[PDB]
Order: structure tokens, then C-alpha cells, then sequence
């Protein structure tokens, strides 16, 4: 497949998405046993390696839908992957989105055009695949992780200056990122499991940023349940 | 409120959402003790009762977007109604969608223009309540009742010669009905819950009816899991 | 027909459509001659029965486009109807819209997306039977009943936040109601006569609101000009 | 005003608009008393006159809605013209509609984007004034002209290859022409009179011409027509 | 063909395209030698003449998108014309457009719905032909005129109340006109090579009106321009 | 900058844009003397080195319409870059647009929301900068190599089953690319000047791919054009 340079079976049925290649290479290297590398091409690195005995695949996708939505088909189709767990963050747009929560987006809203090219007049709410979504709930309540459940925005452009963002979070929207719809739809498109576990980098409408050191936390958190999230 | 003749605190925190009055009727009679009628208002009863010494209502809303969005607005604002629960059925789109299935909606896709006119470029993806949804599942799963948890489609004609539900059933929706999106969307905006839970009529891609013997029984499961879906 | 419980030959060449299944009963009763009730259906009470001799049924729709959809698309299809009159009320738009003219709609705008789904690029502008809408001008004219003719507007959302019937109202748009693109479209791709007559329950931009002596008076009109429309 | 090379009180509260400029000679000569041409800009004649003690004038306007706009908006604001009707032919669509039939446009449907530019989500229906409107139907039946009045289609491209005007057939919409959903709302919203009178140049959908004899015998009688359309 | 009344081989293989008729003979007489007048149908004027011992043709095109796509179809379609080249004038909505510049337009914008209705999801950038550009700009630069290569903005409606001009003015778009992209559209369907050169009669934002000293110079200029712009 | 990881002054007035990484590495090392690795951040590499004793950025953008606008807004804003020029490949959509030609994008027509966005109504369509445009042009000449000029169309979807493109080709668009759009609108936006040229990697519509061989010439064609593109 022209955008992934692995051979056949290098590549896990349960592969986890974070959007930077570099923590794709983090992960892999922080958290598995007997780590590979399977791809090289545009320096998206791919690694398979072992978590507990089972085979985990970690895929770098890049920065918006177009980018996230070449890799996820590849791996469907060339690959038939059968989890797809988006690991990354995101930008919080309302209070009560603490910066300790750990967002699983049961779906998300999106300016993308992607999907009205493809249906027209029907407004399509893509939705994450309930089991993942239960189990990394659960993997997440057992070990006590604050975690919130709710939808998410899928927005074309990180610096929007007709930013509806104000009017999304009086609707209910948890937080914005670039990825999740694009997931969402492959995944349900093609018959596999898709769900996005997103930490918050900041809240946008508030300015304030989040330290350091409260990132290395619930990146690690986010992780652990992301691993936990099969079966 | 206009359509609803109801004097305040005659409608309970809870409020269950049949899209028939007289299904409003028959649920209200046949399922909770010391019965009122609180609105007769167009003849779309709504009833206060309670079920295991707790207040329940059930509100009849109507067909299609404009109707059901008429009294979710009324309850929530003039009421404040705390938890919605429409409890109806709908056309299964898919071959593994049984019509003994229960479904609850995570989310809903639609063709009505109710939400591009409010936000315009952005497709709205439309959100139930985590809580209520996870208590429906246990609910359901503690009794061993059958449940599919995944998106509907919520239509604004029930017969439609431009019928996308055909690309839709490969993108995974479970079936179509005409009223989640708008409960969900109101629910969400004013900062309430609300759940869509359904059985299935029938299957419209494959022609198929149900027996009315197995309707009875899926509808009386749906009021069950319906009623322990709080706390 | 799944909707309406009647059997062939019970329903009128035709028929009026008040929105509120209890005008249905309340004009079939005051009017009509040997009243029957074909249809209980959900509540949405259909009547047959005879005003000077002639066969004349009523039923009620329901709110929203959705719902009148629904009974004009099985009243035309499964019991041939050949003429279909709304008779309800509408919110005027304008200060020159005074509260005792009956309005006979030529034409409706909407920002129901019921059109554009089967049309796309293509503002649909449906169309009154201009021989129905004579003979009510006539009717109203020869008894002195005051009458305005021109356009409406068929709303989705009865709360419009987004509301641009301020804009509407500059541009000749007498008042709002939340039918008849529906009735005027679903009557003309079938070959069929409607038009909808509406009495002013309110002005909308005004606030202020019509007494209901004023209301009983004009809704007496209204069903006057309506019996007399035909022939 | 920019378009029109007329000086104050030259145009008279009524204007005929024909698409033709030559066809507005023809029509000044042909029918008015004591010419005179108060417009020679671009070459789109316009003439005043009178017919039976009163004044007339006649405009040219040009092909599509972007010209006829031009002339309709200076026409009403700059020199305040009250009464406002179109006289040109058009396709006709259906079998129905016969090549002696003289068309009366209640409202028409449009793919200009003109509307949807101002209102956004809102298809708004253009609207005739139905006094103009009745006066010509009057003045049509009193002679014995044959006549019809329905809707009409406004196109932006003469020679559509995604032509829809086999759906909009179905629809029940008489024929195509230009210029009609123009003339309307800009007459709508500035609270002046407007109404398109068309003849039947030919079938467009089977390929069918009508013979110039008709045309010639058509085109006089919507002139007359035309010409006691008022009071 | 319908609206051009010439018979086979009086057009060029090249045609100038000023929207004013009559701008259409005052270019023919004043620039070419042995003129014929081919057309004379809706009075716009087609003259075919040389210049330096070639075939030039000129033709009027009328205002807007609907009248220009009339002509420049059947000119194309019907007469098998190579080069084609309007030559009329703009509005300059930026301060840096001066009123002597010419202005070479490599492609247009447009909230004419003539694209939409063709291709859907897709916004179509209409292009010059960069052949029939380069040598207009370097005649352009041969003799000394100064000249802005940009893009522009073809309107629907001249009086447009929501103008966005403002916003586009931002994006660099040099001014205001309301055919180009009929032109560049139509050509490029076909095969054909097009461009638009265009003098500034004024600058819309700041109100500020050209000279008709000024408008004589470039109008002169942008002829001599086109006249060098083949081969 | 949030991420570009340089310091003030570190990127060069002019910067080229390969979507590769690793391909903004091979330019760098390969073309340019005394190469600086200014950003690392997500393995996105920036280089700042000289070629011909002026200093010349190379940064990687990443694949997509959202990718490219992340990193050309910064480059502008934060780091006042005059001239942008992405150098990549497309598959070519038309059967005369040759393997060894080099493409310069006049215009770019996309399925991105990113501009209806901003406008809504409006095709917006981008602009090369015409001086960039024109020295690239004429560098090329001067070589001797053969170069296309024309539109481009900028895919949000790689693996498009709603392919438009075939009705794209038949319009003139030499090729389809998933960037320019971007980089053109907010080059345009902010003052600054923008081109893309484009290798051909294929041809979609023939299926037919380029021998690598033919791929390292052209590549390296494209970067010897876009060296000398400026002044
Ligand atoms: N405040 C924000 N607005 C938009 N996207 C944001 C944030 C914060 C994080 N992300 C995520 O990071 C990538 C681009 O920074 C994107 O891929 C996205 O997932
Ligand atoms: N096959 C179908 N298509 C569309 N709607 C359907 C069905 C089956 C059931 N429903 C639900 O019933 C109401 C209208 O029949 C609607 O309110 C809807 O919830
Ligand atoms: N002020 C308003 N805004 C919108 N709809 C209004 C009114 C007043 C009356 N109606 C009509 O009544 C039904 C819902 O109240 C609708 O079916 C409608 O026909
Ligand atoms: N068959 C057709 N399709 C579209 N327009 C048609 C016809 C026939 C007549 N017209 C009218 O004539 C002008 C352009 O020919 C237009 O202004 C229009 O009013
Ligand atoms: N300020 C403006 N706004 C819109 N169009 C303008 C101008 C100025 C000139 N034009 C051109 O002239 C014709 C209509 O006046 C149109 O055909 C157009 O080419
Ligand atoms: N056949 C194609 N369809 C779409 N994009 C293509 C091609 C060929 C090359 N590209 C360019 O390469 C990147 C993704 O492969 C994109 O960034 C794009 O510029």
C-alpha cells in the first residue's frame, strides 16, 4: 500500500493512532516488549510490539482528516485491521471539562465536507464502536481515572476565525481536535471498531494552558486505558 | 406552555416520550400506580404516575422532528424536566439488526434541516447521556434482555423516493425513525438527558414485517429497561 | 394504510385538515350531517359526513411537516383523494395582517429541507390549485368576509432562535405556520387540488396576542369559505 | 439612475418588461399612443406612452435574473414605479399546456442563487400579487382567452445539461423562462406589484416548435391582456 | 442558432466580448476595416471585421451570467469560435487597483449558483487560458500599459444588499464584475481558450467615480491590448 | 510558535513546501549549501540553508488541505515569510498532460469546506501570484523545460468513491493534489505570495504509473524551476 511500507502481518489487528509520529515512537518504545519497525515512509513511523503477551500496533496519522483518513483506509483495507483506537489530544471548550479528564468521544460533530460529499442532505453523525467504548469505561473506572463521555468537534482549521466553537459548546461538545470524524467513519464504513481517547492539551475559550507535567500524567493515563480497552 | 395544559409540578423530573398518545395511555395505565392526567391538550395525553414510589411521567409527542421538539422544549423550559426518554420504534436498515433487538441510539444522523440552520457548515452529530444510556445497557443485561447499542437515523419524510438509508446501512446505522435528533439536540442545548431507546417494527430493506405477538413482547422489555434506566 | 384505519369508500373526495385532531372532532360535529369516524389511529381522528348533501371528511394532520406529510401522502394514495383543504391558524409576520382577515396562501417559503433533498440546487416554490383558491376568494367575497392573499412561511421549529421571518416579513410573507409546503408539494406531485386557508392567532413580532371571542368568530369563517371552496 | 438614461416623471407608474428590446419597440408602436423613448442605454429601449387616456411605459430588460434585476431595482427606486409586469414567453414542460394557453405565474422555482444568498436556509417561494394577478385572469375570461395559472421555472443556464425540468414536470410546474423569480422578489420586498405574463414559444421536452402564426396570435393576446390587468 | 442571426463562417476563430452592444459597434467601426454587421437579433450587435488584414468579430454579450452563457455557447457550439475575449469594465474593490490599471483576469469567483448546480460539493476555480494571457501581458508591457494580473468577482446581482465584496477585498480579489466566470466556465467545458480584460469605472468601496476623460483612455487601451492578445 | 520549533529569524524570506519530511531533508542536502535543521517538531522537518548565496527555507507541510494550513499560517505570521512555493507531485487527470511535464497551478478547485467556511454563498476561487507564477514560467523556458500551465484540484480524500474528477477533467483541471487550495487562500489572505508546481506521479484515469526513473528527473526538474522562481 502506497502510503505504509510494511509486508503482510507486520501490522497488529488492534492498532493505536496518535497524531505525532515522535509519540508514536514514545509509546512504542515506553510501553511494549520486542518493538519493530515497520514503516519509514514520510517519517509516519509505524511499530508493532507486544503489551502482556498480545500483539499492539502504534501508527502515526498526522493533522487532519485528509492525513488520518489515508492511513486508516490503508490499514482496512491492505492490512484488514480489525481495533482502531485514536490515542491524542485536545483543545477543551467548556468549564466543567476539567484538565485531568480523559475524553472518549461517543461521537463527533465536524465541518469537514467529507461526509456531505458523500451523502448531500443528510447531516451523518459517525459513532464510536460501543464495546471499545465500554471497555476502556470500565478499564478506566477499575483504576479509578477520571474520565468524561460525550461528543467531540472535528474542525478543517486549527486557527478558524469564523470559529462556531462558542455556539458548539453551549450544545455540549466536550472539546475540538482534527481526527475523530474521519475515524469514525472508516471504521464504521468498512465493518471495524474505531473509538478515540483524547486528553485536554488547554481550554481554548478560557486561553489557559495546561502544565507540562499534567500532560505527561494523563498522556500516561490515557495509554494505560487505551491498552486495557480490548476484550 | 401553549401545548401542554399541565399546572406546575404536575410533571415529574422523568418524562417517558411515546411518539402515540395512546400508546401515552396504555404505558401510563398499565405500568404505574395512582395514574393522572395531566394534559389533554390536542389529544396528546400526557399522564403522572409513579412506578416503585417514584414520579414517572409519560408524555405523548407526535410525529417527526417539529412535533417532538415542540414538547421537549415546553417540558424542559416551563417545567424543567430533568430526564427524557423517548420510548418508541423504528425501521431496522440491516440484516443483523433482529426484531427482538432493543436499540439504544448513541447517536442519530438526519436529513432534517433543524441543525443546518443553527449552525451551517458544521454537521451537528447529536449525543445521548452517557449516564442514562450505560443504566439502560445494565439494565437490559442484568434481566439477559438483548440490546444493540450503535446510531439511527432520524428522517423528516416517512416516505422517501430520494431513500439513502441504503448508503446509510453500510455505514452502520441500525434504523430509521423520525424524532432522535431532535430530543437529543434540545436535551443537549439546555444541558438535560435524554436517551432514544427502540424496538424494531420491521426491516424496510428487506420488506419484512413482525408479528404482532413479538411486538408486545419487545415493547413491554423497552418500558422495563426504560423504567430502571435512572440513578 | 398503516396510519389512517378506514376502509375504501369511507373517506371523502374531499377532505379538510385542521391540524388538532380535536378541531377535527369539534368541525365535524358543529357542521356536518351523519358524522361518522373512520379513523382512531393514534388519536388523529378522521370523520365522514355531509354538508348540503354532499360528502365532506375531516381530518386532522398533526404538527410539523413530517406529520401532515404522512396522512396527505396515504389519504392521496390509498383513498384517491381528489381535494385537500387545510383549515388552520398561523402566527402574522406583519402589522398590515389584521386579526380578523382569513388568509388564503398562494404559495409557502420553508426552511424545511423536505425540497431541497429532492431537488438539491433548485429552491422548489410549491403552488396553491388556483381554481380552489378562486372559489374560496369568491365564497369569502360574495358573504363580506375580509380576505388576504399571498404567501406564508412552513417552519420546522416553533422556539426559532436562528429566526429570520424578520427578514420574511420585508419581503411580503403575511405569517407563519408549520404545513403547508407540505400539503401544496405532496397535492401537486400527485396531481391533486390543496390549499391551505389560516386564520392569525397572534402576531409573532408584536407579541400581542387575539382574544378568543376574535379567534371562535374567524375560525367560523374560515370553515365557511372552506365548505363553499368547492365547485 | 446608472442603467436607465430617463429623466424624472418620463416612466410611467406601470411598466411592461419584455425580455426583447425590440419586442418593447413593437410593442410601444404596435400599441400606445403618442410614444416616446426615454432609454437608448446599452440599446435596451424603453417607451412611454399611453393607452386608452392613460400612461404605459415599456421596458426592455434582457435575458436572465442578474439583467432583469438591474432594470427592476432602478425602475422602482429611482423612479418609483408601482405596477410592474412581465410579458415573454417561455418552454413549456407538460403535455397540458397547450401552445394557445397564456400563463399566469402564481409564484415560480428558481436554481439562481439569488434567494438563497439573502435568506441562507430558507427556499423562498416568490409570490405574484394576486390583484394583478386576478385582474388579468378577469380581463382573460371576459374576452375568452384561454388561459392557465400555475408555477413556473426560472433557469440560470439556457442550455442546462444537469437539467431537472423532468422532475420539476412532475411537480406540476408549467414551463421555464428567465426571469420571473427576479421580477417577484424584488417587487416584494420594496412593496410594489408585480406578475409575469408568458406565452408558449415551445414544448422543450418534445422538441416540438410552435408554428410563428401562433406565436404572432399569442403574443397579441398577452399584450391585451396585459393591458387590462390594471384596476 | 437561437439568439445569433449569422449564417456559417461570417464569425471569427477569435471574438471580443463587451457587454455593451453598442460598445460593440463604437469597437467595430472605430477599430476595424470592411465591418459587417451579422447580427442584429435582440438588438445585440455582432460585427465581423479585420484588423491588420485578420479576421475579428465582435460581440455583445448583455449583463450577467444567464446572458453571456447564451452567447458564448452558441458562438462556440454553433460557429466553432477559437479565441474568445471579453473586454468590459469593473468595479475595484481594493485601493491599490488604480484607475488607470487594466486588469487581466486569471480566474473568478462568484455566488452564481451556475457551478454548484454542475458539480455539487465542489467549488470549480474557473482559469484563463494562460496562452491568451501571457500574450496580452506582454503587449501589455511591450507598449507600456500598466497592468494587474489577479482574480475577480462575478456577481448576480448588481445592487447586492449582503456583500461580501468586503471579505473578498481581503482575500486580494481585484474587483467586481458579473460574467467571467460564465466565460472561463464555458470555455473550458468545450475546448476553448478565454480571458477577461477589464478597465475600472470605479471603486466601490470608496464611492469614489472615474472621469470619463480616464475611461476613454483605458477603454482605448484594453482594445489595443486585445488586439495583440493572439499569437 | 506552537509547531514550528524555530527561533526568530532562523526561516528564510522564501520557503518551498514538499508534503514529504523526508523530501524537505533530500532538497536541503542535495540543493543547498550550509544546511540548518531549525524544527523537529513531530518529525515535520525545517531546513535553512543558501543556494546561490541566498538564503532559502525548506519545510514539510504533511498530506491535506488541514495539515498545510497549520504550518503556512505560522510560517506567515510568526516568522513574516514573503514567498511561499509548494513543490510536490499529482496524478494527472487528462490524457494530454503528459509524464515529464511540470505543472504551474494558475487556480485550484477543491471539495475542502475550508473557503465555504468563510463565505458560504461564494465559490471562492484561490490565485497564484503572477510574478512567481511568471518567473517560473520563464526559468523554465529558458532551460528548455516543458511545462503546463493550468488548474489543479485539491482532494480532501485520497481514495475517493464520490470521484468527481471525471466530470473535473472534462472542464480542463490537469490534475488532482490534496494542498493548494490551502496554501493559496492564506498566502492571499495575508499579503503574501503563493505557487504550487507539481511533478506527475500518474495518471488516475489510465490507472498508468510513472517509472521511478522518470520521477527522479522531473523531481528534480521541479526544484531547479522553483530555485530560480524568484526575482
Ligand atoms: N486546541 C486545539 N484545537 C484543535 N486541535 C487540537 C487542539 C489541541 C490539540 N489538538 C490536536 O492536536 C493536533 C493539532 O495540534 C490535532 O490533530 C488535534 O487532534
Ligand atoms: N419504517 C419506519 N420508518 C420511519 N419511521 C418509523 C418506521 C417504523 C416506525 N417508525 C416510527 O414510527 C413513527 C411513524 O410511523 C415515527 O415517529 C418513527 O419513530
Ligand atoms: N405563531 C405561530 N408559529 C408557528 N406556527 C403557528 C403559530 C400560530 C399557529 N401556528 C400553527 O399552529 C401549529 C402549532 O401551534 C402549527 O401547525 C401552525 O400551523
Ligand atoms: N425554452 C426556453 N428555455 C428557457 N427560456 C426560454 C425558453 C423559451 C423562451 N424563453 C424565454 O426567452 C428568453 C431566452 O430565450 C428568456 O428570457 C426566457 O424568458
Ligand atoms: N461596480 C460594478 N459592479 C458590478 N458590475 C460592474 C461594476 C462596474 C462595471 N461593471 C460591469 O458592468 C456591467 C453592469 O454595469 C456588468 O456586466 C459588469 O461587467
Ligand atoms: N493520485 C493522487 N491523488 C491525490 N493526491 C496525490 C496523488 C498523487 C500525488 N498526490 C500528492 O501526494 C500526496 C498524497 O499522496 C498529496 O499531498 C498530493 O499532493
Amino acid at each position: 500500500s502506497v502510503h505504509i511500507g510494511a509486508e503482510k502481518g507486520q501490522i497488529a489487528d488492534t492498532v493505536l493512532l496518535p497524531g505525532d509520529p515522535l509519540r508514536a515512537k514514545f509509546i512504542a518504545e515506553t510501553y511494549l516488549e520486542n518493538v519493530e519497525c515497520y514503516n519509514e515512509v514520510r517519517g509516519m513511523y509505524g511499530f508493532t510490539g507486544t503489551y502482556k503477551g498480545k500483539k499492539i500496533s502504534v501508527q502515526g496519522t498526522g493533522m487532519g482528516v485528509p492525513s488520518i483518513s489515508i492511513y486508516v483506509n490503508e490499514l482496512i483495507q491492505s492490512y484488514d485491521v480489525q481495533n482502531l483506537i485514536r490515542v491524542g489530544s485536545c483543545g477543551a471548550i467548556r468549564k466543567d471539562v476539567k484538565v485531568r479528564d480523559v475524553i472518549l468521544a461517543m461521537t463527533s460533530s465536524t465541518d469537514s465536507q467529507m461526509n456531505r460529499v458523500a451523502f448531500g442532505s443528510v447531516d451523518f453523525a459517525p459513532c464510536a464502536d460501543f464495546e471499545l467504548l465500554k471497555n476502556a469505561y470500565d478499564a478506566a473506572k477499575d483504576k479509578g481515572v477520571p474520565v468524561t463521555v460525550g461528543s467531540v468537534f472535528t474542525a478543517d482549521q486549527f486557527y478558524n476565525d469564523d470559529s462556531q466553537i462558542e455556539k458548539l459548546a453551549k450544545y455540549g461538545v466536550l472539546g475540538v481536535e482534527m481526527e475523530t470524524t474521519a475515524l469514525y467513519t472508516l471504521a464504521a464504513k468498512h465493518g471495524r471498531k474505531a473509538l478515540s481517547i483524547l486528553t485536554v492539551s488547554d481550554h481554548v475559550l478560557t486561553g489557559e494552558e495546561t502544565t507540562a507535567e499534567e500532560r505527561q500524567t494523563t498522556f500516561h493515563d490515557m495509554i494505560d486505558v487505551a491498552l486495557h480497552s480490548v476484550s
